[PDB]
């Protein structure tokens, strides 16, 4: 495929990561191989393409190297690497050498490259009786001065190591150094650069895009590695940022394809914010009168009434929260056994904007189709767009349902007409 | 080939191009077609990749469209189209329509896009006897607002229109009114989006590059319209644009491929600054012996003598500039045939940095070049990176020349050894 | 009278609207005759003045001088055109000549001069089983952008058309399109340029100066046109704007003198927010008191007392807000039938700063006025200047009526005695 | 002695080094004792006083401890250690541990502290036959990006690693980094601190403070270490650095003794710009009458003449550049062999402020001691502060010498009047 088609691809992806703020956690191996001027290069690359980098590396799997190599044993606990002094003083060495190289190999493949003593660390303490030493965790982070060098343009190294204000420095758990940098900064997006392709589900094939949720309930089959990927992601999100991935950083050009296809390498991880959307009983019914009637006045919605309404009550979703009637949508159907329509789609003025009616729209699709709707119509006088928009081609009186055409002839409304092809 | 090769190719010219101004003189046909939707997607990007912007069109081919279809008949003198009460009046009409579509068309595949009376027209009066009436030329242009709209991003858009303090309008040549901007904005790069895959050569084959002496040369033979490309493209190189190209804009996607390639797909267009550089002879050797002496006392250079000099001052090459000697470099020769050596390369420390040695450097090589040499050596105490940056491999001693190896051994120096392969 | 005078005399007003936000939206038979060179003259002039502009102009008056003349006939539908792609087409090509010459005409009389894509429309869709095509209506309105180019000094320029993210545009409503940007900007003053000489009253008087009430209530016999006006006036004040004119733009210098005369020659129309003042009653006593009681042991407030006041409650008047209390004011009388008394003004110190005080003070004078009185007095210890601020003279013992001299005497406390001369 | 009297001594040193720039090489042994803890809280205290500064770290002394101790020995060439591809991974190593608990120290006694990727080293190359491998020297050092972290108050870390753009790591000479990075931002100050309480004189006393040649004169007898800081020291202020310190960095404060006292502890080296002055002889008295007479024409000067000057032409001295004549002074003697008079003192108006009028007065009182006068007079009728500030006391009529006071009565001038006690 041609060059300019590749470019012209990944035009919107390079639109949506601009100005957007990216922090990876970097598993340690790969900045020792062949594989870290490939992912340097990349990384400047980003930097080039308008994208706020910070940037955090793991040490457990070279310590562990010089440790099973030194005759000592290391101890994890619930993950978290039981550090010594001498343990910490090796990180402290590993980290300049690693920074260093970086720098070499990005120096080398002129991009301004920062680094700084953004973290406090205070020491995890004891867990299920075992002193875990100098293992720290980040209790304090420098956001101000963070924006500061990200404003600038520069990108930002970040060993695993914080100091404490009794002067002591920790060891910091990579993985969950990254993902409380990324709730800090309110990062758009979190990428762990791992040596796995993604997750994997039940049954080998590797997860895509995946819930909170999801993800939450791959974990109780998965393995100590993945199932604290899986934590620190999940509360990554929780914490506010809009997008956690997981990458194989020693495959060649991943982190590019993962960010600017249509497709992707990876896992790709997202939060389900809270809507409870559900079938319409006989008690909405005043709530959905109130929030049905103004439109219903305007002229944007059919006019509806107590027995028309009573009697279709079950065609009928809303959507509420802590009892609040916040919006609702019907399904009509047809004779003709393909067709639906979405009807009486409203939303309050005042909780507009929030993807509210995108959610009821897709929640009456998931049920069109579980009765095997393949065709979903929508009419509107002044609202065509927001359906043109969401993935519904214009249509003609003549394609209805025939008596939806009927009714839409001695309407006289006009109504535009949709539609949009449901998938099996 | 793959997206992650194409994007990892792209990534040196999308550094190169970033927070740099690019200036585009656009043909208006290409405003109107289905080639205005491509074209604006492709400027988006380019917004998108951090390249400032202005962006100017004509309007001479829709004029005359008008025109010849009115039953009037437009003159043009020099190139420049008589430009009356009428067709002024259409002009402006003609960019309010474009200015509207291109902006559609970019809002339709966020992208802030600014325009400006940026520009201060007077009319060009009178040609060979001829009023030109209305037609335009730039007296002045306010580039303090201008930067300041590319310094927050904007997209400029200019019409081909500037008014004048009568409080009258008048109609501007695309062609020269780009050159003219970029000059004033002191752009890196003027990009001209005609109808023509770029400038050919005396037959048929399409220029690549070109120096702005060769350019000037292929005009004498060339058809008008090219003719006042290359003179407004003449001017805005020496006026201080870094380099400007010439394009065919209706062909799909060629701005990307010319910016992103190592290849391109039109003609591209350099200066030459000034360098004499010539065949050192009996005179300058009192000065050599200046500039090599200091430097041959640090142990820097071989030293040299009067008689060294005076008896082989055939095989160097010196660079003056106002009778000012301000560098010089000597070729030897060897029994090998194939083999050559940069010898004695130097410049004053005043005038370093601006591409001096390189000016020497390529000048030995192309007279190693013409008398059948096909690999150069270049020894180095100091300096061997100057050489390893621009070309040149790491050698041995037992690779070098014979004799040179020799002298090589009783030197006691151990200069570094480098070659660079030159081509037929 | 003299220029100094003149001069003196704006002065205030250009106090006032200095570094304010003043939207307007111009009739667009304005930018055609010789009415156009006095309009921008004055808007530089204003420009000149510090004052931040953005300028909007109409279409329909020209769209039909073409329409009518072209055989066609125009329908509007609710006052909005339907504007089919031919209409939209020539109102493309009318914004480039209008934005063109009302560009010459203000360099003829250095100014910067900014236009942008602020606008996405939406169309309107149908009204009445109507399409009204290509009208469409502002969905969004880029207001950083605005506001950083007005922070620059630039003058806005808004042509009447938005674009949409399917790639189309739209013809937007002039009259509703800048009340909503003002209401986005929140501009203190939004300015609307007809053809007449503001808005008239029930019987040919113009209307100096309106609520949004007493505007709203003239439209139920007023002229479709002006009806349109009045309802994007009143929702551009509830939705912010401070105040909105209507002037005659076609008259000279009417812009400079509604702005900087203590007159004016138009319309202009304010919101009277919500303020529920009434007859105190038995009920409010324990609230007046507790209001009351802290000041009148501060010594601010003569002591008074539950059967003071349980006697006296009618002289009262209180303001209230969702059932609370937040001030209260009486008016005592005396033998001399021409006099009166603001007494006992009080307004909570949570609730002050708002212009509560005032609006009970103003209150209590309607009150004293509807009973014949001429003069009120006001007397005070620590806050004699809120009255002598807001119209009251410094007065003595010897000019009260004779009863308040007596009290005053025989008080101790010195106050403060100033008067205001009511107004039949 | 009290704080109070401590504090406003340091407060005038306090003042000068505000807002500063304060370049610190500094031995690597320091990093490592107790001595670290010291002076990590003595450059808090800079930060918190408003300096900024850069911090400069060696590594030779780890080195070699790790050196000989393997096995290895180290040779050094012109001072320049040989490092090879194991030293140079031990020193990026080295690097992570020292930055690592510097940081640690200094955030145990929220200053910020910021490191980057600032340094493009080149290697030495081969100096006299020997491979110097991986010793770097710097070749672009990214000054704005330096100045950018120090506007916004970050502490500057550097260590002893420079990258090329080959990929490759060099090995950075301490001591003349420091020097060339100060040059670069023009600090006003370069400090190292090294082991030892500053430079010895030919016999043992500590060299207080020296011009760059009494240094360089020194050097001729110094051993190696002292040797090359005395060069680089040197080069620092030639190249534009105000002023370069020596202290000892083991001795407990010594950082705040030598910046903040009126003494210090340690040895500092300034430099003696150019001014040649000399004794007036024959050829200069068309110029110093040019000179002088404008100013004997003002009444600023007592009148002189051709005669006058041709016969004491030897009380005179000139200042001079490139022949040019800029300034004058004389000395009047008197019966009393202790007096002494600054006479006829002058700068010429275009190269006034640069301190010529002080080397001037200088001049003349080193020529008036070196004739045993220890009291010189200085009359004046528009400059007595120049005086006053330099270190002049007011005096009478009745103090001059007794010729002196004659002259004075019978000029009619009034001259202000005083001295300054020349010393042994
Ligand atoms: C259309 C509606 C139901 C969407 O509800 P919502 O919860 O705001 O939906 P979402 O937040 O998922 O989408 C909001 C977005 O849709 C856009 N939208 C809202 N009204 C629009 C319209 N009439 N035309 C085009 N787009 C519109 C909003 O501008 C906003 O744009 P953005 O994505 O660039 O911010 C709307 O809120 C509503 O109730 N309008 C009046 C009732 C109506 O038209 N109902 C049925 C139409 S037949
Ligand atoms: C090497 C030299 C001749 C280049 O001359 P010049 O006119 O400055 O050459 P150019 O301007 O084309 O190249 C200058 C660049 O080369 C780089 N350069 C200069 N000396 C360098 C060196 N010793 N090592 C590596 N790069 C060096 C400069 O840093 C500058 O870097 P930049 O491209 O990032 O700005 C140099 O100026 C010189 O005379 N040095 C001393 C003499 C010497 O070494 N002569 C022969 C070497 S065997
Ligand atoms: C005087 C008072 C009743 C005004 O109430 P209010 O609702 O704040 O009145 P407004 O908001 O219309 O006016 C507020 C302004 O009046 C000014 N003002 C308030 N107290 C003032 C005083 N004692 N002297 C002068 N001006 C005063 C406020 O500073 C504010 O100034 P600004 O216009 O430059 O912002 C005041 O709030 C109050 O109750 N003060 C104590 C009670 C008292 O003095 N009552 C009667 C006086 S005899
Ligand atoms: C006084 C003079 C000789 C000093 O020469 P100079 O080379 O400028 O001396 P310096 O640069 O060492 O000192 C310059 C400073 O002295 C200050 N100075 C100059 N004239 C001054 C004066 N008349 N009163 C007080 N200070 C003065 C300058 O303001 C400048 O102040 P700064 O230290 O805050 O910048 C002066 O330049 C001069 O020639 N003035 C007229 C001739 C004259 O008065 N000669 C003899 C006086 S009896
Ligand atoms: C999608 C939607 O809510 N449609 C409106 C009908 C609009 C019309 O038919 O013209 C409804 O009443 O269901
Ligand atoms: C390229 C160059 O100028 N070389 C130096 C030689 C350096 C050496 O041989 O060690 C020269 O004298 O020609
Ligand atoms: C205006 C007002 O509220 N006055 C205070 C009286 C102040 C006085 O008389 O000194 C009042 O009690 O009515
Ligand atoms: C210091 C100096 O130059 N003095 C002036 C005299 C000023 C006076 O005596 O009043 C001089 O002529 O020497």
């Amino acid at each position: 495929d041609s060059f300019v088609a590749h470019f012209r691809e990944a035009a919107p992806y390079i639109r949506q990561m601009r100005g957007t703020t990216l922090v990876a956690g970097i598993d340690g191996r790969l900045l020792e191989g062949g594989t870290l001027n490939k992912l340097a290069a990349d990384i400047g690359l980003l930097s080039q393409l308008g994208i706020r980098l910070v940037l955090i590396h793991g040490a457990y799997h070279f310590l562990d190297r010089l440790a099973a190599a030194q005759g000592r044993t290391p101890h994890y606990c619930r993950g978290l690497r039981v550090t010594d002094e001498t343990s910490l003083g090796q990180a402290q060495q590993f980290a300049g050498t690693v920074r260093s190289r970086f720098e070499a190999a990005l120096c080398g493949s002129s991009v301004p490259l920062v680094s700084g003593n953004f973290l406090t660390a205070r020491p995890i303490g004891v867990i299920d009786g075992t002193d875990m030493e100098y293992a720290g965790v980040i209790r304090k982070t420098d956001t101000a001065a963070l924006r500061f060098q990200l404003d600038a343009g520069n990108i930002v190294w970040m060993p695993p190591l914080g100091h404490s204000y009794g002067g002591k420095t920790f060891n910091l758990d990579m993985v969950q150094a990254a993902a409380s940098v990324a709730v800090s900064l309110q990062a758009e997006k979190l990428v762990y650069l791992t040596l796995s392709d993604g997750i994997s589900r039940p049954d080998g094939t590797l997860a895509e895009t995946l819930s909170a949720q999801e993800a939450q309930s791959l974990a109780e089959h998965a393995a100590s590695e993945t199932r604290r990927l899986i934590s620190s992601a999940v509360a990554a999100l929780e914490g506010g940022v809009h997008r956690v991935q997981i990458l194989n950083g020693a495959a060649d050009g991943s982190l590019l394809q993962e960010l600017f296809t249509r497709n992707g390498i990876g896992t790709s991880i997202a939060k389900e914010a809270f809507v409870s959307i559900r079938q319409a009983h006989s008690g909405d019914i005043p709530h959905i009168a109130a929030l049905i009637r103004p439109l219903e006045e305007q002229g944007i919605l059919l006019h509806r009434s107590r027995e028309y309404l009573e009697n279709h009550i079950s065609e009928f979703s809303i959507l509420e929260h802590d009892g609040n009637l916040y919006g609702c949508a019907a399904l009509k159907t047809f004779a003709e056994a393909d067709c639906g329509e979405i009807a009486c789609l409203a939303v309050s003025p005042q909780a507009q904007d929030g993807g509210y009616g995108e959610r009821l729209l897709a929640h009456i699709i998931d049920k069109a189709r579980g009765i095997g709707i393949s065709r979903l119509f929508a009419l509107s006088t002044n609202t065509g767009e927001w359906f043109a928009e969401r993935g519904f081609q214009t249509a003609s009186e003549d394609e209805l349902p025939e008596t939806r055409r009927k009714d839409y002839r001695s309407n006289g409304r006009n109504s535009h007409i949709l539609v949009r092809r449901l998938h099996r």
